[PDB]
């Protein structure tokens, strides 16, 4: 089997991407944030505290003839940005782009933190990291991809995120028309439950490539590119007037600037992020200070190849017995 679904930016900045997901019978379609940095499929629901729902579409398990309470199971997750959610668990039929999993754990939110409530466009998350990170207790549950894998034509999914435009998540096949050149594959460590890999270096603009190992995670659920402070300082030093602002929480730059590109290495291959992908717009409405799309990972504890980086590539998440990651230009 295969599936193919379009993923759409939630706003004009590509702050996140949403993908429609069918849950239950008859189908209830919710727009979920596909997150290769976590492993829970959770949704706003008829059980979510009413004051914490503000425009989201909710899953109502009592209206699904295939929903069954997973007795005794609960979940609770905290994300790297300080947001959180928790609740109980149903199993139900879940379909993405024509690919159907029966018995998928659907984690129903009883509580969500304020940043989820305030984002009316995101109805939940669909985790695509390794199932060892799934938070369901006392019986840990499998991700949608892990449940689908045995049925897929090939045990892979691909992320093809757009810049200020829709893109595609495919399951079970590699669309050879969706990228240019060849796909370069690189080793993955699953020890932390992430799609963790090692970039071979970077360049700023037209500058020379610096060969240096940069461990980090491929995370579709993170907006920006978080890299070591040395790398980030070298990037922003090429932008007149750019500075790290403690009050804003990262590097800002004059909105009048033209940003240089940023290149990262994948083995001997190179992925070029155009400068415009690094512009996240005014820090507040009407400001001439703009927020940068490359930020320091110092204090996060891990480097994160988020959407800023991934949207410059066609990315293969190869879930074979020994997982690997593939990157191609596009
Ligand atoms: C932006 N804070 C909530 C949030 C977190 C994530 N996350 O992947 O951690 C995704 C979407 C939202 Cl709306």
């Amino acid at each position: 089997s295969t599936g193919s679904a379009t993923t759409t930016p939630i706003d004009s900045l590509d702050d996140a991407y949403i993908t429609p997901v069918q849950i239950g019978t008859p189908a209830q379609t919710l727009n979920l944030d596909f997150d290769t940095g976590s492993s829970d499929l959770w949704v706003f629901s008829s059980e979510t505290t009413a004051s914490e729902v503000d425009g989201q579409t909710i899953y109502t398990p009592s209206k699904s003839t295939t929903a069954k309470l997973l007795s005794g199971a609960t979940w609770s997750i905290s994300y790297g940005d300080g947001s959180s959610s928790s609740g109980d668990v149903y199993t139900d039929t879940v379909s993405v782009g024509g690919l159907t999993v029966t018995g998928q754990a659907v984690e129903s939110a009883k509580k969500v933190s304020s940043s989820f409530t305030e984002d009316s466009t995101i109805d939940g998350l669909l985790g695509l990291a390794f199932s060892t990170l799934n938070t369901v207790s006392p019986t840990q549950q499998k991700t949608f991809f892990d449940n689908a894998k045995a049925s897929l034509d090939s045990p892979v999914f691909t992320a093809d995120l757009g810049y200020h435009a829709p893109g595609t998540y495919n399951f079970g096949f590699i669309d050879t028309t969706a990228y240019t050149g060849s796909i370069t594959y690189t080793a993955v460590s699953t020890k932390q439950g992430f799609w963790e890999w090692t970039s071979t270096g970077y360049a700023v603009g037209s500058g020379t490539f610096k060969s240096t190992s940069i461990d980090g995670i491929a995370d579709t659920g993170t907006t920006l590119l978080y890299l070591p402070a040395t790398v980030v300082s070298a990037y922003w030093a090429q932008v007149s007037g750019a500075k790290s602002s403690s009050s804003v929480g990262g590097y800002v730059f004059p909105c009048s600037a033209t940003l240089p590109s940023f290149t990262f290495g994948v083995g001997s291959a190179r992925i070029v992020i155009p400068g415009d992908y690094i512009d996240f717009g005014p820090i507040s409405t009407g400001s001439s200070s703009c927020f940068g799309g490359i930020q320091s990972s110092a204090g996060i504890g891990i480097n994160i190849f988020g959407d800023v980086a991934l949207k410059a590539a066609f990315v293969v998440f190869n879930g074979a017995t020994t997982p690997t990651l593939g990157f191609a230009s596009k």
